[PDB]
């Protein structure tokens, strides 16, 4: 996928709606962030320790569509 922690979501189709959401919703990023822990607490320890290399994760286009209606 990449060389960065975060970067080998890029492909990871999980992690596809959480950026999806923030596309059109960032608002629902402290709400995915939690949510990371409950599906890979692993990630989530990487997620707090380079939040800046996640974020940017979160930002880029995703081949999903980029806007929610009740997610999370």
């Amino acid at each position: 996928s990449g060389g960065n922690p975060l970067e080998f979501l890029r492909n990871q189709p999980q992690f596809q709606q959480m950026r999806q959401i923030i596309q059109q919703n960032p608002s629902l990023l402290p709400a995915l962030l939690q949510q990371i822990g409950r599906e890979n607490p692993q990630l989530l320890q990487q997620i707090s320790q380079h939040q800046e290399q996640f974020i940017q994760m979160l930002n880029e286009p995703v081949q999903e569509a980029g806007g929610q209606g009740g997610g999370g």
